[PDB]
């Protein structure tokens, strides 16, 4: 009942898809397993390069198809390497690169709580195992990791696992029972640009569209909240054609909905001071001073936002 | 004449293309006919994976083509293996991802009907048929699918049917019926998005485009409805610049030419009311005063919209 | 001298590229030709599936290379199948997808005339000869083609002719004669969308663009014509991220240009009407009233717009 | 030390890359050399298409690869040809579609001059040498032109030349030179869509911003040439959403700092004639009066662009 | 222990992709190794190409398979050319064209430090190693480089080193040192179109963004600094659909939230000056006059910026 080496070396983890909950990996994949010893040219073992193994298999070597479960489709293989003893043992050596599938909730966003995965486990092989999992991050911890998109908890985090598949073969004397190594990495995004050149202006835009209580007459009181709608709207352009569209109202979604409101706010009192009196035209002495009572009743509202 | 089980397992449905009407579905296919006996090295039934399969046909393996009909092109196939018995049986297994076509009515937008395809029908073959057709969702139902774009009404929805090609080959003593499984997978659209951050700020804009009633002077009411001609159209901007190209006006598609109107209804209220009279310059007295019975004849013919 | 017949289902055609005169098809293609009786397996006629084929070609089967003149690059094939028969005939049975070349006048835009083309001509073969040409549309007419970007005039148009190459190989006593089918198809534009969401609001701000005329005071009505330049300018924005980009101007790409015209109209009499007096400051009294006399000089140039 | 015939048909040569510097060419190559006599079935040619071609290699035909030194990557070869003659000669015929490298000067913008190359260089071959180069331009001169983005000044333009290569392989008795066809074909930018729906409305703002001079009060002055400024960016927004990018500023790209110069200019008069007096508002006399007098300054120094 | 030559041609670097650390990089790859003599047909050396590599590996010849280290997942490889000698040694020459990974910092924009990278190293091979490294750039230094992307520091980098693999296979008497090349390549951003169609127009509106100051009333200093804000806010708009997304705050991303606070600054001075009085409406009378005294104060705090 067949014993088999896993380790897998992660080069890169780059580019994710938000929609698609996607992400590509590069690296190396090797497995190793003992099998009945052989006359090596030399006496030292023999190497078998790419385009060769196809043929050993075909004189009859025994190599297992390993597959990545949650890959999308197809990988990118570059190469493939069976390097096998005289002892009988072979190894097997194999560069790729592959986009991978995993669940990715992106609701808080420019503050990402992420983990990044693959889950390999043998293709046709009931009883045959995976021994034991080992996986070598080469990308480093506190490094230059402001220079990079993510950054990663974190070290390596492995489990070997059995895996039951109920609807399943012809063939149940006790075997639907297949062995998967699952690999996470843990990473956080890197929250830089999305504060200072995304929330903040945000930010000071929502600010300045408070001082329309600063205004004098009331006919410039609604006016300016006007080419403050299309300040917000045309703000929220800038961040259709910079942020990655999903299927949430995000962090950042809603501290623009938050404009929305602050100024359909404005709008509802500002023609409210108006009309709430007792004559013809005479604002409302306290109302039209909220000045500054409704932006600390929009951070107070928005102390409410961080509940 | 030719028995042929069949399984699908479904991994992800994702990404609809919405012009094209297209939608990439991953998962494995699997098919099971009893062929002539054989003997197997040991007697346990005997494994071919990949590469090797070709070769088993050269040697005079028959092994069925299977179309997806309604695929795009040709699909990505991941691992083919060949698992058969002593008792002839052979069992065909194949990872697979793959585009698709279905007619889908994106109309009623952000609020979606839509249902999901797949028609799988041999190729060259007539008078082998499809047995019994299964289908297993491991995708998940009240699931967390506010993280994922759609909602799956629904389970597995079979099918298998008859198929008769008028226009056909050059041998009919009553031969043109192929037999052809049919699944179907209902789902709708994560109206979330589309309603908090997309709906709702058209609304308040399509709002506060009414309080243009409540402005004093007539040279007021005019250039601020000039303002918020520029709002609308600055609104339309960030919905390309987010939402998916359609060949029809879509719900969303609507409430912006519903924009368009309660501002060209202004222009023809404001500019009537400056020149009604029985004067020089003398507003009309009720005229100027619909500043709440258009909105009240707007949710009204905005209801006339729900017809 | 060897006869073919030939016959192509189309399935869909879908996504123009508008640049580059290109559309996507997708089908199958089957040719038959007699060949000299051989003995098939049983006695009812062999079908050969994918894999195989290249093998009987190997062994010295003839299949001739049939190709797409105007496709682009190579196509995607899916399952070739060579059914062949006892009595010699042997008939290929291809499906395909494939992106296609044609010239498409995208000028007259949203309400557009166009014509989509397959050809289909043996590629090293002389006097071998395309008998009959069929061509099977599934695609349905006045169907829900409202649901579609096209509509199909019209029903498969074939011409099976012959082509002369001038410069060519070297043997020509009287041999540069080959075999062309040509299948046409013809569609029109789904000119819903372009209407009521992209022609009407470019209109209404047309329109209303002209109520700067009915502004009082000199200093309001410049003023007010310059966020009418806005409104055009930010307009035209909602044109580029939505429509597809040619290099001619289209029918849309001129109404926007009747935007700019009618507002530099609005600049150069209204800064006319202020200077053109027998004083100070005293706007001539008719020139400023073509409040309404250049909008009718507009649908008046704007009729001349449709000669 | 062997001769060989090069022809060379291009197709459509389509979308060129501007950052890249890159064009798709189409089309098919055919090389003749004439090699030791053979016997052929029947005693007519012999034709060998697609797989088969690999086929007559390994039995021992040499067919040199020849390649395209400025192709990107690699390219889609589409029909394969070996057409091989009883009294030698044989004739590769080839169908193809490559991405293609040359120096492209795109500052002069929507006036462009422009070249598109192949060069065709055997690859591991020193003494065998392009006989006589053929290039057959199906494409068509002083066409329908006014439908295609590009016009070809032009007729095919040849020369077949002698390349060195300094550091070179390892075996130099006098031998470095590789003979190269190289394949030139001019071409000019279809200078429409960019002359009238681009050119002329920055013209028409450009203009109706020196307009801004003709304004009565200083107070009106000033911030109308605001939303003057915020009319320039927004058309410059209407230039990144349609205009190719580039790293060099262009045509148009200049004309757009004109634009932000010439209302930079308009501050810098209108807040110089209101403080350069000789009391306490009194604007400037002649100064105001400009306003005719740095259009035909613009024009002036713009026919200094012109330099 | 074998000795291997290698010989880099660099044909063109191009595309670099901002957030991937990603660059396209085509050219020739050659390998020179002295093998035991053989017998070539005639004596002169034996010329192998492309398809028949593979066919004198399956004979028995050894061909290493060096890869690219810091490629991203496999490349793609024009002509493969076998040139082997009597005397033994043989001449592995290959075109390719592939993508390539390296850290790259992007955060001094429009004026770049870069640098590109090549790491070839024998992929199942140890004491096999690399002889002397050599690197030809056909690419021309202070040429005509106001076209292209990037200028070219910079004459070709090379090292060749030795790399310890600790986590490595089952062979460790002292075996764990593979040979790597490792070929660097200097480059800088070509900083026109970023300076003059991209810092300048903002800071000729970062400029007049501060004749907000030389405005009389204070409702006019208010309701201009606002469609100022929109002015910076549609100008980040230019930004997005022109710049490379990145994951840090760059140098231009910098100047555009010094716009928004020198518009915030704005208003917290113009709605300071207005309520810092000794009565009712008497605005500060030098407060008033910070006119030229914080433009002189930002381009001091800009040269803060400069720190």
């Amino acid at each position: 009942p067949v014993d088999v080496s896993v380790s897998i070396f992660i080069n890169k983890i780059y580019g994710v898809n938000t929609l698609e909950q996607t992400y590509k990996v590069d690296g190396y994949i090797v497995a190793q397993w003992t099998g009945k010893p052989r006359k090596t040219p030399g006496d030292k073992p023999l190497i078998v390069e790419n385009t060769q193994i196809e043929r050993w298999i075909n004189n009859g070597l025994w190599v297992p198809a390993l597959e990545f479960i949650n890959v999308v489709g197809s990988p990118d293989t570059g190469n493939k390497r069976l390097m096998l003893f005289p002892d009988g043992r072979v190894i097997y050596n194999a560069r790729f690169l592959g986009s991978f599938s995993n669940d990715m909730d992106f609701r808080l966003f420019p503050f990402d709580r992420q983990q990044f995965v693959l889950e390999l486990e043998p293709f046709s092989y009931n009883n045959q195992q995976l021994r034991f999992s080992d996986i070598q991050v080469y990308t480093e911890n506190i490094d230059n990791e402001e220079i990079d998109e993510w950054w990663i908890r974190g070290k390596a985090s492995t489990h070997i696992s059995d895996i039951r598949y109920d609807h399943l073969s012809s063939v149940q004397p006790n075997q639907n029972e297949f062995s998967r190594i699952t690999v996470r990495i843990d990473a956080v995004r890197n929250p830089s640009y999305y504060l200072w050149s995304f929330i903040l202006p945000l930010g000071l835009i929502i600010a300045a569209s408070w001082s329309v209580f600063w205004l004098e007459s009331f006919s410039e009181r609604l006016q300016t909240s006007f080419t403050l709608m299309a300040t917000v709207v045309a703000y929220a352009l800038y961040t259709s054609n910079i942020l990655p569209r999903l299927p949430y109202t995000t962090v950042i979604d809603q501290m623009i909905i938050a404009g929305y409101g602050s100024i359909f706010a404005a709008i509802l009192l500002i023609i409210f001071a108006h009309h709430r009196q007792a004559n013809g035209v005479e604002d409302d002495l306290l109302i039209q001073r909220c000045r500054l009572a409704f932006p600390l009743g929009f951070l107070a509202i928005g102390c409410v936002l961080v509940i």
